[PDB]
């Protein structure tokens, strides 16, 4: 039903999902000057080592790299985080232009895309359980801009091919996330939802003030995908990326001064 269309995006989700005008809404404007340095904040603790990656799917939204979670194996802790946070998935948001694509923006400005790697909240068992809960996800956002290749990435990249269209699936075991970080964790940090269906108030966002670089031949890799299935008329898969939304009661804080 919803998407990234004219018919179905941003602006028509508030009819099925009327959470998507609340008070705690994802993404935001990230004024980097109003956005205050928070010294008890502790240093991000991310303990990737023993991540199991599975699969690869394209849900007709965006592609999802996916991890075994049913362990303590990749996790989230520390920063402004109570409790432990597993690894479920991972993804991007990108635009059809270098110009646009990420979610968050920092001083107004537009990243070429948008890393999402999400994770729930031990204390509730599981994903759908901790979805239900105000600090029940951990987002990890990391913006890209498009210069020198991110080595890291690239094994990404290659199998894109091979998950084309809208249900699409692969074998991607083995694959480092720690790959795809920037070289500091300094942060910014507020509480959001998911920016997409159903849009549920459930998020601490943790988003990375230092970009990643990709290659423009790598994202272009990224906009060759379909939002559609099989069969069906081809609309590529670009500008999958929600607007900012209202900050409302919220303070940004910083990790670093
Ligand atoms: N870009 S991002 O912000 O990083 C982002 C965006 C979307 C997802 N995302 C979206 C999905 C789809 N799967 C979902 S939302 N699962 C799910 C789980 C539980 C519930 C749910 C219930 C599920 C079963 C049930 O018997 C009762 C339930 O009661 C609820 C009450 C609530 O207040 C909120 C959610 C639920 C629902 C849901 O219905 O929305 C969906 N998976 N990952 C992840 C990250
Ligand atoms: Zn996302």
């Amino acid at each position: 039903h919803w998407g990234y269309g004219k018919h179905n995006g941003p602006e028509h989700w508030h009819k099925d999902f009327p959470i998507a005008k609340g008070e705690r809404q994802s993404p935001v404007d990230i004024d980097t000057h109003t956005a205050k340095y928070d010294p008890s904040l502790k240093p991000l603790s991310v303990s990737y080592d023993q991540a199991t990656s599975l699969r690869i799917l394209n849900n007709g939204h965006a592609f999802n790299v996916e991890f075994d979670d049913s362990q303590d194996k990749a996790v989230l802790k520390g920063g402004p985080l109570d409790g432990t946070y597993r690894l479920i998935q991972f993804h991007f948001h990108w635009g059809s232009l270098d110009g646009q694509g990420s979610e968050h923006t920092v001083d107004k400005k537009k990243y070429a895309a948008e890393l999402h790697l999400v994770h729930w909240n031990t204390k509730y068992g599981d994903f759908g359980k901790a979805v239900q809960q105000p600090d029940g996800l951990a987002v990890l956002g990391i913006f890209l801009k498009v210069g020198s290749a991110k080595p890291g990435l690239q094994k990404v990249v290659d199998v894109l091919d091979s998950i084309k269209t809208k249900g699409k699936s692969a074998d991607f075991t083995n694959f480092d996330p720690r790959g795809l970080l920037p070289e500091s964790l300094d942060y910014w940090t507020y509480p959001g939802s998911l920016t997409t269906p159903p849009l549920l108030e459930c998020v601490t966002w943790i988003v990375l003030k230092e970009p990643i670089s990709v290659s423009s031949e790598q994202v272009l890799k990224f906009r060759k995908l379909n939002f559609n299935g099989e069969g069906e008329p081809e609309e590529l898969m670009v500008d999958n990326w929600r607007p900012a939304q209202p900050l409302k009661n919220r303070q940004i804080k910083a990790s670093f001064k």
